């Protein structure tokens, strides 16, 4: 139910299956056989980073593997966002505004799940901006306006205009950049990283 | 390249990671050495569902163990649909339509990725047919109007309106059905399922 | 068939209703009639080609292995025996002896043998190109001369009996017995 | 620390940056400074504790491991070796013996043991609950009675010296040697 209750879980689950009892996976670590049987009784809570890094360590494995999933934010399996509810962060530049991001539903239990609605205010292609690529997919619809799609190399990129109603899937690790179409004023699009 | 060149590697491959020669593998199922032989020079492709079947099972395996995966139909790691490129199938009841699905990009390289525009033509929520949930997880963005959106179990529902720019995430396997909000005429969303 | 003519049959009903095709969508891109279509779907596609699976699944934009079902389960209650009478072998030719150890549909990747290792001569090792997966190896009798990495400047180990190793996916490697001790035994097990 | 600070670091950005969140709008839902975020990111996150990861995990949608870098890398081009000296024990208390072989963190599931099997009273077996993952067996010395399945009506066998075995994730199992015969060695590999 929390960090340190996951945690204690994790910790006798690992331990009990590499075979080590609490003397011996305390004299990996600087600590009493005690003080390992009170993080299992779930007085782990005040560990460091660097201390689950070691114990990680000693016992084979991630931090990851120690630690409970992100948890479960749904009702009976959905969860949903108000219109009036979406963090928007902005695109600077100069104190000049290039992109609005609208942040759609997100869930712990889909972590990657990104959704926005992007609405771009630079209608200079030259202002385009190539990230590196994500770890993720992206799907991207185009809800107004026009796009002036880039990708692949930043030097010699590939380059396409999304007019309202075009779609378009950016696979993992592709850099990409994109503007209104040139002139055009502005554009807004659904972007879903996932 | 193909189907029958997919398959001759991969064939190959198990073949010689359970350590069996092409006279164990052909007294498994019926052929000559030379006919495994032939199939491993690229020469399968009239073999049957049935056969490929056998051929998997007597390798302890499955036919997608042994045939090429979806293939890849991106441009440089992208894939873009025109809006008047889009495939439309209609959601008919006593012919009267009650969706039109107008089907957005979709990819070889993440073939579980089904994006669509849904027109919503029915306002009567007693029209919400439940299917029975997605393999996938699906993410929902109301374009126009209002969804009065159903979920779980068919018999005692959990229900929730859906105004214009509301967004919802619905986990893998939750039944779901939604029409427009009663007497409003019609509404569009956009359901990305993944 | 059944098995793989039903599983075909409610796998490409899914997915056709999935990208939102009726039979008749379907069937004009496949050149078939609707009928072929839902007769497919009716657990009658045993007869279908490798060359016409590849294109049913172009089509729906998938893999032939999407639109089929996983291997059998051939697990008595979670649990599969294989005595040690009943072994497979293969006869890396005629120095190495390859006893096929317990398999399970339900764990394609997981092959284990036993190795029996007729080489004593480190200078011939053969060094294969890696596996696709990880293996696990122990040195069941004898001693093994194992080498790995770059054939033209192997990492090398001598392994007494009773030693384990771990080869990463991809690694080259080779073995032989040690110098002059005739022959060995190890068990791997590629999972 | 170095690795698990520089690797909170670099993740913790990322999926900011993801979320398309400043320094500003995630110290604010922390109770921190921007500057204390920038300072995290910048490599000085090693006091954080356990409850602190956990919320900046939960205002970021996401786990403590996704905010975490993987195991390290414990391979030398690719392997690791251990030799029969260098095995651990832990003595299911004193009637089996477990000498740990070969671990990895590249593969942190992988546990392999020969496990000492002391007891000969099929009777007294005591049943685990199951694994998380599938384990391959191997009867090294002597003879085996093994259970699965219900410990009210399991399923049984008598497993010789050189007989495998599969065993599916949460399947319950219990093993002991053959009536009478004093003592047994397998190999056990949890994968
Ligand atoms: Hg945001
Ligand atoms: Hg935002
Ligand atoms: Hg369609
Ligand atoms: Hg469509
Ligand atoms: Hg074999
Ligand atoms: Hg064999
Ligand atoms: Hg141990
Ligand atoms: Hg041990
Ligand atoms: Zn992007
Ligand atoms: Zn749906
Ligand atoms: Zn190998
Ligand atoms: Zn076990």
């Amino acid at each position: 139910k929390t960090a340190s209750t996951g945690f204690a879980e994790l910790l006798k689950d690992r331990r009990e299956q590499v075979k080590m009892d609490h003397a011996a996976l305390a004299s990996l670590l600087g600590e009493t056989p005690e003080t390992v049987a009170a993080w299992e009784n779930g007085e782990g809570g005040e560990l460091t980073l660097t201390q689950l890094g070691r114990i990680a360590h000693v016992l084979g494995t991630s931090i990851g593997a120690l630690t409970p999933p992100a948890g479960n934010d749904l009702d009976d399996g959905v969860i949903i966002q108000m219109p009036d509810e979406r963090p928007i962060l902005k695109g600077v530049r100069d104190n000049v505004d290039y992109y609005v991001y609208n942040c759609l539903v997100r869930t712990k239990r889909a972590p990657s799940l990104v959704p926005l609605v992007v609405d771009v205010l630079t209608d200079n292609p030259d202002d385009a901006k190539f990230n590196s690529g994500h770890a993720g997919n992206e799907f991207l619809f185009v809800l107004e306006g026009e796009i002036h799609m880039k990708w692949g190399d930043k030097e010699n990129p590939k380059e396409a205009l999304l007019p309202t109603g075009a779609s378009m899937f950016v696979e993992e690790h592709v850099p990409h950049a994109f503007t209104a179409a040139k002139g055009t004023g502005s554009a807004k699009l659904i972007a879903v990283n996932f």
